[PDB]
């Protein structure tokens, strides 16, 4: 199931930690810790406030400037994601079950100690239509933190120094 | 829904007509025949035989060369593909309701005379746990057809000249 994990092929990309605004105005947050993992963190808009560790993910180079992160959620949201580093711009495609776009306030916790919640509100349903959020976002802030840094993405977001989310370079 | 969908910026990738075969081996078609649309054609792999026109795609331009094609299936399947033009390299996502990969000849048949019978499907389930299929492929013939040819995937793979999917450029 990662047999597409190719980490000689990641070295550009593993260890970056980047803060993103969607067109939409959502702010999201993402730590590339290892070949396998990401942490985020959600600062705003639909699940604003969510967060989640140890997040399993296959990433993948479609290009020396690009790279891709997909994953599937125990809330039943599906996800693929793409970094253009060059460019510092970011495009998410995210299928969220009705039931989120319903009531998405029901995911907006740290997920790690919901997870039967997740997967309990994933099995009532309603699963369709998804809502297909497929959106460019601008990477505000970008560093390299190296891999396996558990400090990165360890607090809610409202738990932040002022001024965290809003940091540029 | 549709406001990432931006023409202007996908005039070198709407036409192009590719054959590829995933890391798994899998053999793949898929043709983009304007914007917002594909359609596509499975030779091999746990869905050989199955075709479908006329899906409506998120089409985005990652990079001068690098594209993305992200949809929801009437099965329940979501997908995030990536094409690299330059490097003729493919990667894609796959995220199969349990339902197809207990049983996956449900869904090998030309779709759209299927509709009814697929979302029926889809209903009952089970949709979890999701299938993940991630991996790679080598474009083994890529041409453009230019847009809205009706023409390029519009028979059953077993319904081709003989050695279609073979052909290499």
């Amino acid at each position: 199931a990662f047999e597409s994990t190719r980490p000689e092929e990641l070295t550009g990309f593993v260890g970056k930690h980047l803060i993103y605004t969607y067109d939409n105005g959502w702010q999201y947050e993402m730590y590339v810790k290892n070949e396998r993992t990401i942490d985020y963190r959600i600062h705003s808009g639909m699940v604003g406030g969510r967060w989640v560790r140890d997040q399993l993910v296959h990433i993948v180079r479609l290009s020396d400037d690009v790279y891709k992160i997909s994953w599937d959620e125990p809330t039943g949201t599906t996800v693929s994601v793409a970094v253009n580093l060059a460019e510092r711009r970011l495009h998410g495609v995210i299928f969220f079950p009705q039931w989120i776009a319903q009531d998405p306030k029901k995911t907006v916790c740290f997920q790690n100690d919901h997870l039967d919640e997740m997967r309990a509100y994933r099995d009532a349903g309603p699963t369709y239509p998804k809502l297909v959020i497929d959106e460019f976002a601008t990477i505000t802030f970008m560093e390299d933190c190296g891999a396996d840094d558990e400090t990165v993405i360890a607090c809610a977001p409202s738990e932040l120094p002022a001024g965290y989310a809003a940091r540029r370079n």
